[PDB]
């Protein structure tokens, strides 16, 4: 509907959702950007994975 | 596919994120359930209808 990205969106939405040291708000919070920016629904889910990555353990 | 659960995990997200009814909270929590299972995504869309549904009109 938004771009050819409605397919590629959900996908994000999905990682958003399977990172498991998001916060359930930082993922709206990157839900609330593929809603902002569809074609870059990859870089905030970038921002999610890395948030991700920021919240996981080393 | 295999990521099948992932695309429906995002878009049960984006569909209760989407909903009209729906408050932060429970949106957040169908997230939260979400992300707690995945599996259960459909589910939590369904209960987000439910709970959009019931803040809804009739």
């Amino acid at each position: 509907v938004d771009n050819k990205f409605n397919k590629e969106r959900v996908i994000a939405i999905g990682e958003i959702m399977r990172l498991p040291n998001l916060n359930s708000l930082q993922v709206v919070a990157f839900i609330n950007s593929l809603r902002d920016d569809p074609s870059q629904s990859a870089n905030l889910l970038a921002e999610a994975k890395k948030l991700n990555d920021a919240q996981a353990p080393k």
